[PDB]
């Protein structure tokens, strides 16, 4: 049984943070983030993984995988695969970026969690958005929490079968 599970933060537009490339400040979302995939297997693409700061390159305490059609393409700290069949081998892979890779993943996904900021981020050009959810994830809806931040945020936990 392998189980994919989909993790992302998204202004309210829908616009999602990609690797390091985060414009809000919400401190509570990478403990969120940490809570949820440690001890798991993490699926990243290339692009997430060059965004990454070095400091978390590659993601402590986890199995770093990395998703590339590019041969010659080499990352120390993590294997590197050409397929996304072949990074699912664990019981419980947690897909984190970015939205070629969502968008791959998704057809195998029966969890997914996402972090929603309120914050305003009109879509521009070159923004990737959230990955599409449609009527098979049932979802459990949390209430606005202010962060350290001062920035409203909430949490949803969708899952299907
Ligand atoms: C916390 C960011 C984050 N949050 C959620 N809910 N989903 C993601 N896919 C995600 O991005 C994961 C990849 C980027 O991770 C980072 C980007 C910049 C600084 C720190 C981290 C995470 C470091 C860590 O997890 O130890």
């Amino acid at each position: 049984h392998m189980m994919v599970g989909l993790i992302w933060a998204q202004a309210t537009s829908g616009v999602i943070g990609r690797g390091g490339d985060i414009p809000w400040r919400l401190p509570e979302d990478q403990a969120h983030f940490r809570e949820i995939t440690m001890g798991h297997t993490i699926v990243m693409g290339r692009r997430t993984w060059d965004s990454l700061p070095a400091k978390v390159r590659p993601l402590p305490g986890r199995r770093n995988v990395v998703l590339s059609r590019q041969a010659d393409f080499m990352a120390s700290g993590a294997e590197v695969v050409g397929s996304l069949e072949e990074a699912l081998t664990s019981p419980e892979t947690w897909v984190i970026g970015g939205g070629q890779v969502y968008a791959l993943a998704l057809p195998y996904a029966t969890r997914c969690e996402v972090t929603e900021v309120d914050i305003g981020l009109p879509r521009e050009a070159g923004d990737a958005l959230a990955p599409v959810l449609d009527e098979t994830w049932r979802g459990e809806t949390g209430e606005w929490r202010f962060s350290r931040s001062g920035l409203r945020y909430r949490l949803y936990s969708y899952h299907r079968s």
